[PDB]
Parts: C-alpha cells; sequence; structure tokens
C-alpha cells in the first residue's frame, strides 16, 4: 500500500506527543486531501488535550461514531511502535508533503499551457522541482 491518512492518523493515535510535532497545515489544509480533516480533527483534539494518550483517546471519544474508526486505527498492527512511529511520521508527513508539491506541481503546469500562470508561478516551479530533485 500507500501511506494514505492511515499512517499519520494511526501513528498520532499511538503516540499523541507527535501532535506537538506536526506543522499548522498551511500548504495542506481540509481541501487539499479529502479526508485529512479526520487527521487535522485528531491533532486539534489531542492539542486540547494536554496528557491524552493512546489509551485515553479512545475514552475521550468514548461511544462516538468516530470511535470504531479509531478502533481500527488503534487496533492497527500494521505499525505498533513507538521508535518506528516518530520516523514513519515524518517520512509519512514529507510523502504527504511531496505529493501535495506534485500535485501543486502538475495544477501549475496545467496552467502555464493554457491560462498562462505568472512568471513568479513559473519560476516557483523551477524551484519546487530542485527541492523534488532531492527528498
Amino acid at each position: 500500500k500507500r501511506t494514505t491518512m492511515r499512517i499519520l492518523i494511526g501513528l498520532l493515535v499511538q503516540n499523541p506527543e507527535l501532535a506537538t510535532l506536526v506543522p499548522p497545515l498551511e500548504n495542506l489544509d481540509e481541501n487539499k486531501l479529502p479526508g485529512l480533516g479526520l487527521f487535522r480533527e485528531l491533532v486539534n483534539t489531542c492539542l486540547s488535550q494536554p496528557g491524552l494518550t493512546t489509551g485515553q483517546l479512545l475514552e475521550h471519544y468514548r461511544g462516538t461514531n468516530n470511535a470504531a474508526t479509531l478502533e481500527k486505527l488503534s487496533m492497527w498492527d500494521d505499525i505498533a511502535d513507538k521508535n518506528i512511529a516518530e520516523q514513519t511520521f515524518t517520512d509519512s508527513l514529507n510523502h504527504m508533503f511531496d505529493s501535495l508539491l506534485e500535485l501543486r506541481q502538475e495544477e501549475l503546469i496545467a496552467r502555464e499551457r493554457t491560462h498562462g500562470l505568472s512568471n513568479e508561478e513559473r519560476l516557483e516551479l523551477w524551484t519546487l522541482n530542485q527541492e523534488l530533485a532531492k527528498k
């Protein structure tokens, strides 16, 4: 499989302190990722509950319509770590960002061959291509 909103969420579930390691989502938003809202809510809620834990998370969502999804991520043996969790969080986050920058790149070039994006937007692409040339 791919990253998907599963690694970012399931890692945050198993490690709610990763909520302090996540950015303010400026280049992401809930618009560019149709489902990041679940991750963003979870982080936002973790930041709203200082001292929340892996197990206490389910108790904070006890009996919620979303608890079933959170149960799936909690019982998620597909990771089950805490050291690899942080590394995979950064790598996953990088993958999400990479993909959004890839999408943005294609959006920009799709607006060059017709609309004509600005000289700056056409240059932004060069810089972005250099960032993508070396992960």
